């Protein structure tokens, strides 16, 4: 694995249905699982991941579709991508597990957590895939783009033929600009259009304005449990940011059991590029808490 996971760090591969799922893991104790969302991988963590030694065996993931896991012909739906998931959790047979998830992470991990109750201690979030989200609370370029990238044929020319996801969209939404070698690490995983399938399924997936309604359904399945799990529960917020509107942060406010929110300063989406001394303290401080 890479050096800026930190020493004792090592990597192997999951097997899941034919596939490879990429893991780095680090030290030993009841597990701590980060997930990452479009269009990143396990080393969006590496920050947080290092800074969190000791707390428990440490466990990043590389989604199906995304970093050094295998990226096969299939449709990226929330609900394929949710199998990979669960074959992962399965392998490990993890029990007493506390989840840090964001973006599509957050859908997948509170999606596993709901059907897997008994298995969970407590889930830290920020900017996840959550809910609906309404248009006019989200940056009017990126809904542009998103509505360009649902038709047919311009979705796939832009992400995968021009390539222009990860060349233009994904380094604009950064407040502090990515060095130009974390910014090459993110795009190593995506060397041809076929590679690149996962990261159109993105945008297509995320629900704005009620669309699609697969996905709004989708995510209305693990609400229940935000609702009524006695799990500790922890949201991270951070000005601007992008996915967590306001409408959605009231909402986790008024519908989540036993939720704490921190804010953690300044940010857009990938704030594990913009605030990880931050993140890895207030995370320390409430696993710290919880023990």
């Amino acid at each position: 694995p890479h050096s800026a996971f930190g020493d004792g760090a090592k990597a192997y591969d999951v097997p899941a249905f034919g596939l490879q799922i990429h893991t780095v893991e680090h030290g030993s104790g009841a597990p701590i699982v980060f997930l990452h969302g479009n269009p990143t991988s396990s080393y969006l963590w590496r920050h947080i991941f290092r800074r969190l030694h000791g707390h428990g065996r440490l466990l990043a993931v590389d989604l199906i579709g995304y970093g050094q896991s295998s990226k096969p012909d299939i449709e990226y739906t929330l609900e394929n991508q949710q199998r990979y998931v669960d074959a992962w959790f399965d392998a490990l047979d993890l029990r007493n597990v506390t989840l840090v998830l964001q973006d599509y992470g957050a859908a997948f991990g509170l999606n596993w957590a709901s059907r897997n109750p008994d298995r969970v201690r407590a889930v830290a979030f920020f900017e996840p895939v959550l809910r609906n989200i309404d248009s006019v609370d989200l940056s009017p370029e990126f809904v542009t783009r998103r509505a360009k990238l649902r038709q047919p044929g311009e979705g796939e020319i832009f992400v995968q033929q021009e390539n222009r996801f990860l060349t233009e969209l994904f380094p604009w939404f950064f407040l502090t600009p990515l060095a130009p070698e974390d910014l090459r690490q993110y795009q190593t995983p995506f060397p041809t259009p076929h590679s690149r399938k996962a990261i159109l399924a993105g945008p297509r997936n995320l629900p704005v304005d009620g669309e699609p309604a697969s996905t709004v359904a989708f995510l209305e399945q693990a609400v229940n449990w935000l609702n009524t799990s006695d799990t500790p529960k922890l949201l991270l917020t951070f000005k601007p940011g992008f996915l967590l509107t306001d409408a959605i942060l009231k909402w986790s406010q008024v519908t989540i059991r036993n939720l704490e929110i921190e804010a953690a300063g300044a940010g857009i989406h990938f704030v594990q590029e913009e605030q990880p001394e931050t993140i890895a303290r207030l995370l320390d401080a409430w696993l710290t808490r919880i023990a």
